[PDB]
């Protein structure tokens, strides 16, 4: 009823959009993993009368049930889908989005470890961004390499338009009281990233982690402070 949708308030298998701005919208769906559930966030961009998407809903179903919501909810294509990292809950629903006609894209370093992994592939690469403070524009968006975070192949995304930041799993919310998943995380380089994302984006106004709650800007440096904490 107009506050965001959190993970007891979406069963498994079903997708809520959010309104962030003017044709900007995050996506909002529930999973299972290692027997317990979590919500993760991706984001939807109007691009003209298409859609731009980033990330999956995490999961095949999911991500069939976020297409479904988007024609419920937008009605227009979605024609593009960028994964911002190898995981599950990024590229997993890849191949439902290609069998829907979406052309799916990632960075060179994602596809690599999402082939070493066993995750699904999307199936063009993202050149120039190899390099920590990389960017390059894909439709309404800026994409931008921070460096090694919550993973080494980790992209944010920025909307000009509305200032935007998609932070994505190398940014947090702020009730997190941890680091989340860090199994492929880099520690010790995560607060340098996060510091190349304050930098880079003064202007955002609309921080969007990739799992939680939206905020401002406080979301970057709590996501360094819970971070530091869970290293030291
Ligand atoms: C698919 C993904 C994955 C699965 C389950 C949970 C998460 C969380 C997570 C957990 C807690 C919080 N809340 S919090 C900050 O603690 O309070 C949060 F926000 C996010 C994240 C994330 O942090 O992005 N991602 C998860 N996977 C799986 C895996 C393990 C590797 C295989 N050995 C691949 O790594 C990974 O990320
Ligand atoms: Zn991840
Ligand atoms: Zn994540």
């Amino acid at each position: 009823s107009g506050e965001y949708p959190t993970v007891n308030e979406i069963p498994v298998g079903e997708v809520r959009l959010y309104q962030i701005a003017d044709g900007v919208w995050s996506h909002i769906a529930t999973q299972s993993f290692d027997g317990a559930v979590y919500p993760s966030n991706g984001l939807i961009v109007r691009d003209g009368d298409e859609l731009l998407l980033i990330d999956t809903a995490w999961g095949a179903k999911n991500t069939a049930a976020l297409l479904a919501e988007i024609e419920k909810q937008i009605g227009l294509p979605v024609t593009r889908a960028v994964s911002t990292h190898f995981h599950d809950d990024r590229v997993g629903g890849v191949d439902v989005l290609r069998a829907a006609g979406v052309a799916t894209y990632a960075s060179p370093s994602t596809r690599r470890l999402a082939e070493a992994e066993g995750n699904e592939i999307p199936t063009h690469s993202l050149e120039g961004l190899s390099s920590s403070g990389d960017a390059v524009r894909f439709g309404p968006v800026e994409l931008f390499y921070p460096g090694a975070a919550h993973s080494t192949d980790n992209l944010v995304v920025y909307v000009p338009s509305a200032n935007v930041l998609y932070g994505g799993c190398a940014v947090h919310e702020l009730s997190s009281t941890s680091a989340g998943n860090v199994a492929d995380a880099d520690l010790a380089e995560w607060p340098t990233s996060v510091e190349r994302i304050q930098k880079h984006y003064p202007e955002a106004e609309v921080v969007i982690p990739g799992h939680g709650l939206p905020g401002g800007l406080d979301l970057l440096q709590h996501t360094a402070n819970v971070v530091k904490a869970h290293k030291n």
